[PDB]
């Protein structure tokens, strides 16, 4: 179907380098000539998402659905814009607000610190910021009625401007109707993400996002450490029936261990939501 606000003119769009693969779709840098509905000669670096050469008839309803997800949820600093799409005469290309700095997992581990016989910096309180940014948008998010299913460092990226842009609406669902999703069909999952309710039992909320931000901080304040390294889905299952937490990284305070534990326990209620969340990180953020 026809949507003239979004359409954007095949011809202002130059195609240019690869950035990687999704699930659904290859992403490309791209030059597309007066995005900036402004002004308006000048073309703007942006991503364009699009099929991928084995893409199958799931792949194209789940590019789509992920471009409507998008047009609903709305503007927001820290998430990732829609800027338009070129639906008509030709392949889908979704086109997207480009983030320079990569992904923030890479991000982290770029900055991790070399040797001193190896070859800015990052301090605590970059690293408590992108957790807040992070907050922020899966509030907005979340008050959006939509759920993420997928937040990783590795579904952050980051702008030229070390701006935190939440991304990958892939696993996303509209909640409007019930403020849950349950799964009952079987798919590829973030699983070393993922609530046991979710894991086990198939129940998404807004509360398995926040043991999923959980990870999230695990992360951050690794550096980009990788959850239950190498340990195969048998095992996490194992781990997580059993009620093991992750251990405190060195780089993390006591308070944020905290945040953290927090986003993880058992009964997803007992969670905090992701404005408390905010409010928790931006305290934190105060004291530093
Ligand atoms: C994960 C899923 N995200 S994705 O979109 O599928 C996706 C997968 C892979 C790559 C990029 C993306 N996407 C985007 N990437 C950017 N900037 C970026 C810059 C640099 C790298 N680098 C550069 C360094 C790096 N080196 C290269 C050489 N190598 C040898 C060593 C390492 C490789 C990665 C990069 O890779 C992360 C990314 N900006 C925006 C997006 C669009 C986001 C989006 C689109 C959307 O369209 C519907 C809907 C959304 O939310 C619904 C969200």
């Amino acid at each position: 179907p026809e949507d003239p606000k979004w359409e954007f003119p095949r011809d202002k769009l130059t195609l240019g380098k690869p950035l990687g693969e999704g699930c659904f779709g290859q992403v490309v840098m791209a030059e597309a000539i007066g995005i900036d509905k402004d002004r308006a000669a000048k073309p703007v670096t942006v991503a364009v998402k699009m099929l991928k050469d084995d893409a199958t008839d799931k792949d194209l309803s789940d590019l789509v659905s992920e471009m409507e997800m998008m047009k609903m949820i709305g503007k927001h600093k820290n998430i990732i814009n829609l800027l338009g799409a070129c639906t008509q005469g030709g392949p889908l290309y979704v086109l997207v607000e480009y983030a320079a700095k990569g992904n923030l997992r890479e991000f982290l581990r770029a900055r991790r610190p070399p040797g001193l016989d190896y070859s800015e910096q990052l301090t605590f309180k970059d690293l408590v910021s992108c957790a807040y940014q992070v907050a922020r948008g899966m509030e907005y998010l979340a008050s959006q009625k939509c759920i993420h299913r997928d937040l990783a460092a590795r579904n952050v990226l980051v702008t030229e401007d070390n701006v935190m842009k939440i991304a990958d609406f892939g696993l996303a669902r509209d909640v409007h109707n019930l403020d849950y999703y349950k799964k009952t069909t079987n798919g590829r999952l973030p699983v070393k993400w993922m609530a046991p309710e979710a894991l086990f039992d198939r129940v998404y909320t807004h509360q398995s996002d926040v043991w999923s931000f959980g990870v999230l901080l695990w992360e951050i304040f690794t550096l980009g450490g990788s959850p239950y390294p190498g340990i195969p889905v048998e095992e996490l299952f194992k781990l997580l029936k059993e009620g093991h937490r992750m251990d405190k990284p060195a780089n993390c305070t006591h308070d944020l261990y905290m945040i953290m534990r927090e986003c993880w326990h058992a009964a997803p209620s007992q969670r905090p939501t992701f404005k408390q969340l905010v409010e928790d990180l931006d305290r934190v953020l105060t004291v530093t």
